[PDB]
């Protein structure tokens, strides 16, 4: 849980899915590594 951020696509297995980020009408996966 070093850094949480919205990223395009799927996340890394060790990144905890925090929530959902929607920027400019597109949803990026909010995961925290």
């Amino acid at each position: 849980r070093r850094t949480c951020r919205c990223r395009f696509g799927r996340c890394f297995r060790r990144e905890s899915y925090s929530g959902s980020c929607n920027i400019n009408g597109r949803i990026f996966s909010l995961c925290c590594r």
